[PDB]
């Protein structure tokens, strides 16, 4: 499913991102953007042979198992694929563990480089909320 941005800001919203950790909506959306185009179905392979995967490119080094990622951890306890359904239940969740870990946001690259800093309540403007 590739979502309308107001549609992902209020999925997020209804599944308690809006300022998890402290990280405003807009900061989430954002990401979304940048990682996946707000594509549930993305997936990009990673330097080390792992993946990443879904709306919020997930990264099987740590979080999920794809069954092709020897060595790694999978600590949302999933397969890779549940991160790529149409419903970001499962995104979002694994989400809140891998920001609560210490990195914060930093653990997304395209936030980072592309978000951090900037003026990301853009990403909510018109969105009826
Ligand atoms: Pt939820
Ligand atoms: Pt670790």
């Amino acid at each position: 499913k590739v979502f309308g941005r107001c549609e992902l800001a209020a999925a997020m919203k209804r599944h308690g991102l809006d300022n998890y950790r402290g990280y405003s909506l807009g900061n989430w959306v954002c990401a979304a953007k940048f990682e996946s185009n707000f594509n549930t179905q993305a997936t990009n392979r990673n330097t080390d042979g792992s993946t990443d995967y879904g709306i919020l490119q997930i990264n099987s080094r740590w979080w999920c198992n794809d069954g092709r990622t020897p060595g790694s951890r999978n600590l949302c306890n999933i397969p890779c694929s549940a991160l790529l359904s149409s419903d970001i239940t499962a995104s979002v969740n694994c989400a809140k563990k891998i920001v609560s870990d210490g990195n914060g946001m930093n653990a997304w690259v395209a936030w980072r480089n592309r978000c951090k800093g900037t003026d990301v309540q853009a990403w909510i403007r018109g969105c009826r909320l």
